């Protein structure tokens, strides 16, 4: 897949696409419905699946810094567009163009000059132009003639409304499993393992940013995965194996993530490590003995491999080689 | 009018002056009556009206870094007692004189001594000297036969107590209508736009200290002024011309005010200018999308449009040139 | 009183010794039971009373910066168990050994090798060894015909268990009575005058770290000591008398204590300075003018003197030489 | 004078102009010639002259935080413009436009559609549009029939090539004397007075001032100067008008760790211009900064950089050409 | 190849082993000496080599926050002595182990009891145990017919200790090719490419990296050499393959307060490589810091480091020696 | 000894004074004249001898964070100061008083009014009232008659001036011997012990202390001196008395950015000192501060700074005359 970031870096030689324009933040099941239909659409007539987006976040660009927090970073968000079948992805920065743009010349620039489009699939919620004052209806009657443009309902499931708003309710309530029925998979981060506390002692920490948007404070099951390298790991866990793990996500009064891997002793350090969210376990609390927090800690390995083993058996869920212990 | 500081600064040949003594932060209506009281009394006599204040605020010399928001800046306070008529303020720094003195050797000191003073005019909240013990009915006793003193009731209307105190709580409660009703005039700050964003984009950005008082955060209706210059102004605003403006004020996690000038594009970076506070429009929120943060900017501008064209009825409160359309 | 600082420390010709381990911290009602028993049976067989400690908190080995808030420092720790008796104190650090060690390596290398124990003497909830998986009970079992054990149940009296835990929670709930009551003395803190303000301006100042636990926020009566010293004292205060004080506990927004020491000017600037806490007083307010926070400075000072005459009264609480008018 | 922010600010309705380009930064001698031809031209054809300037600076656009520093602020780049004529200011930002840019593109673009130029007027060294590929030269053989293109030498005068570049190295140096030659007036910072060590005059200056790290200062040390009260209605304290150059003795700092300060210690005046805003001009360097031990040593130098600035300014006055028209300054105390 | 934090994470069931013992910082010629005959040994009697080093460095345990600047990571120096053979590294916490332990007691509880070896290879410099009274006589005097000892002299090649103390010194003065030569290999660090002032490339680099302040880097300059994007699956923006060397001038910088950052430059590429990990090798110094007061200036700088580069590199293919199995690297524009 | 703040605090039954007057920071062998002169008179007439003071120094009253450092703390000076005898500190503030005050107002007020002085010592140099004005000669010709005035000159010795300001100068260049000299004492600070890299002696200090950057220190490097744990019934871990003064090695440090540290190597005894107050005096200069990359390095010159000194120490008690009464110092390790 190709990334081109602004319009004068997408080739003057490309003739035909089906294009499809968001933030697209978390790529969920509404952003999935606008990939298929622009992947299958490419499909049908020879043409490459274009994915236009946006960085910084839009919102950032009138109210800076507070842009609504990264479901996903700006590479995982190229990483799931390429896994269902976006050909290229054209990112937009709007400090540097199609800001003051009118409907009219944004169809005409973006979509024609640029794209060279047959195909264009937008969510209901779609706006563009200057002062958003583009529409939906707007662009189908644009597009009379130059080009096809499908637009398409947001997904509606079990009365909730499937948005990028939505995904990080969930998250902030810790309610990670809404998230990950949303999200159509299990929500994830991705980091380098840092050294911490030394070398109870989690197998892994990591930090990120405060755009990060993350699950509550609180500890989660879930599972950690050593992402492909030929660096050696010192310990029991092998790479691109998703091992049973508790996760506590706090705070540092920038947010960590510690993870205990169940029933393994290794240490990560060095590593890229991904850390996928199942269900959550509880909230975050003081520890005032180590007995107390061994006795805690003990808890979470039984309640984690509890939820584990149920997340194993939605296996659309679960990931391909995974690692469980049915016990201690 | 002089302004003196410190005790030592104040011309020896001062023959004959008219006395107010406070904090007088904010100037409001009590405030007001004071000073009216004292103006009048030396233009009956020829004399000079005198305020003393203080700065640092006397609490801060006790209890440093807990004094309370100050409503105006010194500057302010000194332009608002200007306007009232007042001839010299005399600004007392505690930590350098004043706080040791009894009662009787303030009077002496500060009034005869140094102001040569014939009239005295103190709220019945009033006191001073060492560890406060001296009073409104002290002051009256240890002037007999040396000077007269009017001591003022303290100001109540409507079933409020007007003081600093209620002012400060009226502007944290977000409620700019009841402040500027205990002022008797607009709330406002004053101060240099700087660059922010870059140059729903803001007509200007300002920032404030945080001993600065301010309104809650949340968006108000309010009037904007580029105070006189001779500097050249970006766009369509005039100098001097008080604009209809949609002010937020926020928090970054220092305060900031951030105006949107309604019907203008302007930029005002360098400029000095005033912020006129009318009305509370509504509370802040976190924004999701461009085409919501958008939408909800122009319910802003109409609600805003609307308080303002009330605000200009109560013409004793509006300024003498505005701007406001009808509509856009 | 010797203090050694890891197992290699301890001198290799100790023949016999009675240990105590634990945290100590706070050195509460139940932690005297201990020390106690400890002392009592060294006594009985001409041996050494020695407690073992940890530092740092053994919780911050495991989840570092989340250790509980220390009710005493080490060096206070090292005092009280020295006043009750103690030969030695062992000081571990789990970073360095006893971690990885097994319950029946660590009864054989702390107790017999390193401590030559004839008798050891735990709480209920004593535990000891890799995970801390030893017990009480693993303890009297290991121990079979090796040495003595004596497990002394958690002190339950008015249907409060005593432990570093609701000490903690007493002092955070402001409730320094009831903590008082559990450490069986007054709760206090010891540090360096600084300078505060300049040279209602308190008669010291005191800071402390964020490890440090202390009173909620507000005012508490209490007693100011002087420690021994041959400086030169500012005032009329002699070092070693407890005088009377309204105390304030603030957090600069670090945890200041401010000192108002009742009927004298004193200035203690370098000094050494111990404060007892006794009762609560208020909770923290804002001032708004010099009048109201000299009225309310003074409602403190009665209510104050009130509580410390009651004080005085419990003799066993009370200082040796104290300084308390009977008013102004 | 109007500021247009982007290409797409400029009215639409512009149907002749004459144009110079540059950053412009400190408006020197050099800049001015520039600014003079496009003004007399404009001025001659009925047409307005307009400036094309850039904000953020160009270098900062492609090396982050490494920018040159500020001879002047954009707000006194504006401000000095619109003092040598010029009708209207556009101010591009690279990050935004012109960047990618063909010089024939730049020059349709810019020059034609937006600005509908008839005259152009740039600098030898100029260059222009992706990967500064045109030159003075290009402009020339891409606008025939057109638009006239005046190119300038730059400006060399007593064997020193005038521009932004040694500007700011005499100032960097201390020498503000050949700084000013060089821009054809006294350089100036301009500001709000913040709280000294306290207000009202044993140590204490007249006024204090605080600048970024952006803003290009003489090196640290004293100076003879004048500084201005903005105009106000707002009331001074002490026996000082607005809109008068009052003699000064500036001290210039640098903070322990923060940022820069200008201290001023105007001669034979007590006044606390806290709340002001202050116009400060440097005229000649007094001496490097030293360490103070005693009150008494520290007095003593005061009184001598009071001496030393009342000469050189009584000499400033008499070389006329920079001082201000209106002005206070004494003999002696 | 086995990672081991403190004798007590060593298997149990350990019978052999040819074990070497040291900081090993940087995995100089004089380490590879060290760790080769510990390999050649242990692979021929079936045993495993082990090399025992340090982490965190001796140093900081005993001068906290003033321990010499590491000229590789812990990973990195896994990473090396995996590629040299060695089958367990035993990581020791002088904090936590062998601090307060006599010579003999260091002898029998590590080499014995925990890593039961039969041969011990270190260097002539090599100090052990309690006050470092352990020497590499001590420790043949000690083993005796329970293990045998190869004590190696420190490597010197032309007239040049090569020590991680002067491998150091090299870097620091921006000496990088005497670094490589001391190393037997480029120069390196490795890290996650960050956010630069934007992206995609008037101005930017094709690259951004942060390093912490106990990172050896070379002194602030620009550097010939090449950059490697790290194995991944993860698409890359623009016409650059992972896993191929890639021609690129090499820019040091320190930030104003903060750190260090390397921004790379790929040569006839644009791409932009935010989100990967990338490789940046070190090849010869080009030229020291400058600063920048106009775009064309910096445009023209930048095109002779690019020359500059593409010279340098031919030498260092041609060299063959340390250059990259697969590069890329073009003869002209 | 009484310590009054501001003129008011002043006991108002005060009959009869010798005073002495200036900032006294250090105490030095200078400052020992004037208070002795001081001394001998007030006891010769059954009255008090006062010293005037000032805090926060004048000059950071004049310009704020600008103050020489202080050569002792206020606290020592007090202690300094009773010392010697004195029996009253009366410390001005003059951003509080005495600052708007003529040469004559100052007399009266201060001299007369709140001391009720018969007799005044002051120094040559001695400037008093606003702007200065007042010298050591304004002082007798306004005094005539109510109180004897004592002049006395700055003292000269060795060919050295003894000032705050020379002893500062040898401070700063690390030549304590000449500081110690010039004092009368060996220099010393004096602060908590803090915790170190960790409790208990494989590298750390017998003690860590952190000290302002306000307070004088001697030069970076490594010294002779002696430690004395301060009174207090506090158990101490180790084999260390109060009181009595340990022989020590003396590391001075700057923090990477923050500060000044001051850690303490303990000549023969393991002992950690945290939770005391601890007296460091330097006796002499042994190095300069270095870089280490090497544990046997560092050891090595440790054992160098201790042997160091053990000599120059045994000179010092020979010298007797600034060594102290109990001590502990061992001819060999």
């Amino acid at each position: 897949m190709d990334i081109w970031y602004g319009t004068a870096a997408v080739p003057k030689d490309l003739d035909n696409s089906a294009v499809t324009i968001g933030v697209f933040d978390g790529v969920h099941r509404g952003h999935q419905k606008l990939i298929n239909a622009t992947v299958e659409k490419a499909r049908e007539v020879g043409a490459k699946a274009i994915m236009v987006t946006f960085d910084p976040h839009p919102v950032s660009v009138f109210l800076p810094r507070r842009a609504p927090l990264g479901i996903t970073t700006l590479a995982e968000r190229f990483a799931l567009a390429e896994s269902f079948g976006i050909d290229g992805v054209l990112v937009i920065d709007f400090t540097r163009e199609l800001s003051g743009t009118s409907p009219e010349k944004y169809v005409e620039f973006l979509l024609e000059d640029t794209l060279h489009a047959s195909h264009v699939v937008v969510g209901a919620n779609f706006t563009f132009g200057e002062n958003a004052a583009g529409t939906a209806d707007s662009l189908r009657q644009i597009c009379q003639s130059r080009l096809t443009v499908d637009v398409i309902d947001l997904l509606d499931d079990e009365g909730v409304r499937i948005s990028s708003t939505t995904v990080r309710e969930f998250l902030s309530e810790g309610d990670v499993a809404r998230a990950n029925w949303a999200l159509g998979r299990h929500f994830y981060v991705t980091g380098p393992v840092v050294r911490g506390a030394g070398r109870g002692w989690p197998t892994a920490n990591q930090y990120f940013h405060d755009t990060v948007a993350l699950p509550a404070d609180g500890v989660y099951a879930g599972w950690l995965t050593i992402l492909p390298t030929e660096a050696p790991v010192s310990g029991n866990m092998e790479p691109e194996v998703a091992y049973a793990a508790a996760i506590s996500v706090g705070t540092n009064p920038q947010r960590s993530v510690e993870s205990f891997v169940l029933d393994r002793d290794a240490d990560l350090y060095g590593h890229d490590v991904k850390v996928e969210f199942v269900d959550h376990v509880r909230a975050m609390e003081k520890f005032d003995s180590v007995e107390q927090l061994l006795e805690v800690m003990a808890k979470d390995v039984q309640k984690t491999r509890t939820l584990l083993a149920q997340d194993v058996q939605a296996h659309k869920m679960a990931p391909e080689t995974y690692f469980l212990q049915a016990e201690s």
